């Protein structure tokens, strides 16, 4: 039902954790479902850009997602990333991923092999009959700005949910003062997104680290001390390309082994010590896990290739 | 030999045809690429960006890769573009294109999933000791303009042949100073980069229609006349992003069937009939194949998303 | 959970329905899963030997486990067919199988492939540790019998609930004596098997047909007249190897369509004409589906090479 | 060109060396190839029973015909184990390795899923138009004896080479009589079936070890007392299933690492004991290889499951 996708305001783009020999560390996994549901989060990408959807063989994504399905799919909305440069991969991903039960696909557009705008539309009229979709507009990332005549013409079709929207506020305003439905993709817009340009909530990074303080950003109103006490934490999220700190914080904080498939490689020893500060500063509390947040040595984290 | 493959001035990024199931057409593959040995390119890349890998499951393109080596590895370098967004899958890739004989490697950063400076270090140094590479920047479909400084710190590896450089003749001039070999990824400063800005040669799209005129290019002299012959018909495969117009074109010449994978679809026929007018004002003796080129109606392509 | 693995008397081994392009027909699929249910079927498997597991990607295989567990699963045990002649296709399938949600993995032994005793206790001991497993004898099948000592040794591992077992009552009778759950795989042998040699119920092929006869021939107690009036229907479904009879069954009572994966290739008229006078003598009422049974054409058949 | 395919005397069903984490060993590859060559072996099947084509992905199999194609096809016919009990596969594997270069097919009929003689005819006639194809018969392995009607059916279909018959030499003499080629697969019955019941020759497991007297026993006329010299090595190798032995056997004469993939273990010490004794009684000279044979210990030997 689409209906129940246009209502969620916070959607958690989940963390993907590794054993040792990278493969998915599904005991961790299951651990960050658990403290997303427990503190409100109401959606999880699975796979998405922060879960290294990327990286993985289609049959540990689909796997992914009928795993999450089927453990926490009466609690908490499951959307897999079955979108792909390549149409075929994304029609057999999507249709995959709805038999084993997902709630819903989220859909980019063809990144490095852009295509035209005409491309564009029969991409997605190949998924979007299938079930509930979002559709992700990243240029920064994908090469290509999605544009807004292409998203009217596509909201035609009842499967649409809505956009993950990256451009920013200006275009977030344009879809909503549209009947169009918007999360914001950036995190240290997402506020503002949703208090004064009709976002319906946000498709976040941030909430893998402080789950309940974005569940009250998007739901309590107005609170721009609240968003400036984030600010900090959002920005050093994004140093280096997401997921690199996310996936440096979880390890940090003892949620996650500090496993990364390459080309993804952790932040430098002074970027951890500022993870130590700002979790001080607004508190452990507020954080995933229950172990004290350590620094790591160099020596404790494991990059792998062969995957 | 890395040396080998510096010397190549003239690389066509061949164009991979379908027949109307979606499959490889090979007979049609075999024809371009005598075609293109006939007319003195060098080097093809394999399963590159105008040769859509981005669409091809991993084993379709090493067969690719095999089978080019196979049939034509003694009159041309075959380069096969095993690069990914994934260190995973360009390591399985690029061990297995060097297995069938490939003579070198094209790797692009990885694209949408991007990363650190220090991952990207990581990343190319994971295939860099498997044989002779040439790294591709083209920030405009990555999302990632590869920096100077870290080609730099690659170059004194033996197997870095050089680099094909998308960003412009500025960013080719800097590598070249430096000392860095650089083929232009744009046909349409290709001739100044050749001439004016130190370039070796080029990786063309262009040299799939005109091949005898792009070896003329960049082996004969400066030829400001010649180039601005070919500059309309440059304009014409870049209307819509490539391969859109490749695929368009060798359709019409009739040395491709008009079948295009998801998400390509063929430029319109007001382009089309345009095509025509270039053949016959450039002369279609110039131009690969012998049949008549026909404009086409909308409905002979055969858009394919179930590949 | 093992037990509840142990107990179960009536399993069907689904057959897998298949669209005009080869492609699975899920609504076809789904209606005889829910059949099987509705006649007090209590387990299946999925993709096994009748459902052509053999004939599927692993993608659609674990697409069609976590499929039939996402809808099913609270009311039929579902047990993945997730063997394979090779460990590692075994080991992955088989954790994939259990990640999203399985009830329990059948695993033959390497056909064709055919190893040691020691080099089966091996294999073996790569997923037994996953959960709830059958261990499949089929000689006739995969070229080697699985001797008891190798089960004896396996049936150590808790997770190991029984053996389907295909080599006849005097095996049964061996491994039930010992104490090891049996499950007959010959439907020919299964009321004696069950009455007289201690099997705890079956792993069918009719069933696939007749799954409330079948299941009063599991629960009801010895009735060698309804055993001898299934024995002509087993003759048949057995003429040519499974399932070239159940794919011809299934399609002339209008359940399934008539698209067949090759090699398998449909009963000839003369059989289906049989099939039709046995449906009359047994009574349609017995049969899965409400259409009238048909003889069907040869040309109504489509075989599929290219799936 | 199936005549080529025909007049080959001396297959040698070659082993694939692994390395220590599961991948192909390339190198030790070349090395047990070329000795080959060197021995006068006039073809290889890659990818054979003895080669564990079973346990390898398709992508690997295709590139291990293209790398063995690349790198020897100029001097040994290469010919591709493209068969598999999924008609599908088959013609996937065999298009795609006819592409990279083989010079023939080996077709087993469907193995574990065996299929009626009429689906078997549907089988091969899919593939047999893609060019020069033995078909393989070892009831013993697949649960299906081919009869020999069947392969009279398709013998007149001019990509038909022959039969790799395994089940004995009355089997063979029965197709020689009626003109069709047969290469034995059984290295205890090959001296006979070639001097005395037509075969043209071997497609051997005891050729990885001795192929200079291999090539003696099938060129050089009825030579009982050197076929009763192999004999006891011939039955060593088949003490467990093959490739159990050749393996062992490889590994001690130090040309290929101790690594097995699972479901294959060595044979035990006091087996290996025997095959050093079994060196020296033949002579070292007719072995593969140039270093001293060795026991091992059964610690030596490395079993993957995950490669
Ligand atoms: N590396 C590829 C394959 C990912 C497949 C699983 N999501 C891509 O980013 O398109
Ligand atoms: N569509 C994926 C996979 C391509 C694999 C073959 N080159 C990508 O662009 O990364
Ligand atoms: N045809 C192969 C692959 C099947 C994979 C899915 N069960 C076999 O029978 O082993
Ligand atoms: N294990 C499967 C797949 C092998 C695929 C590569 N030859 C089989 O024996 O059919
Ligand atoms: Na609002
Ligand atoms: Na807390
Ligand atoms: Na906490
Ligand atoms: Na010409
Ligand atoms: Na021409
Ligand atoms: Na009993
Ligand atoms: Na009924
Ligand atoms: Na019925
Ligand atoms: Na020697
Ligand atoms: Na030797």
């Amino acid at each position: 039902n689409t209906d129940d996708i246009k209502a969620l305001r916070v959607i958690t783009a989940i963390k993907t954790p590794y054993l040792p020999d990278g493969r998915f560390d599904l005991e961790a996994y299951d651990d960050l479902v658990n403290i997303q549901i427990q503190n409100g989060a109401e959606g999880v990408i699975v796979g998405g850009t922060t879960g290294e959807g990327q990286l993985m063989s289609w049959d540990e994504h689909i796997m992914l997602i009928g795993h999450t399905v089927n453990c926490f799919g009466g609690s908490i909305k499951v959307i897999g990333n079955t979108g792909s440069n390549s149409t075929r991969e994304a029609i057999h991903a999507t249709e995959q991923g709805f038999a084993v039960g997902m709630h819903a696909a989220l859909h980019i557009n063809p990144y490095y092999g852009k295509t035209s705008i005409e491309g564009l539309i029969a991409h997605f009229q190949s998924v979007l009959h299938m079930g509930p979709t979002i559709i992700y507009n990243v240029p920064g990332r994908t090469g290509q700005d999605i544009p807004p005549r292409a998203i009217f013409k596509l909201s035609q079709n009842p499967n649409l949910a809505g956009v993950k929207e990256c451009v920013g506020n200006k275009r977030v305003e344009e879809y909503t003062e549209n009947g169009v439905v918007v999360w914001s993709g950036n995190d240290d817009e997402c506020h503002d997104s949703r208090w004064d340009y009709g976002a319906t909530g946000v498709i976040s990074v941030t909430s893998n680290l402080v789950p309940g303080l974005m569940r009250k950003l998007m739901f309590e109103g107005r609170n721009s001390s609240l968003n400036s006490k984030l600010l900090p934490l959002m920005a050093w999220l994004f140093h280096e390309p997401n997921p690199i700190g996310i996936n440096t914080a979880l390890a940090q904080l003892g949620v996650s082994r500090p496993v990364f498939r390459l080309p993804y490689v952790p932040l430098p020893l002074s970027k951890r010590l500022e993870f130590v500060k700002l979790v001080k500063e607004i508190g452990r509390e507020h954080f995933v896990g229950e172990k004290d947040v350590q620094a790591l040595d160099d020596d404790d984290f494991i990059l792998i290739g062969r995957y």
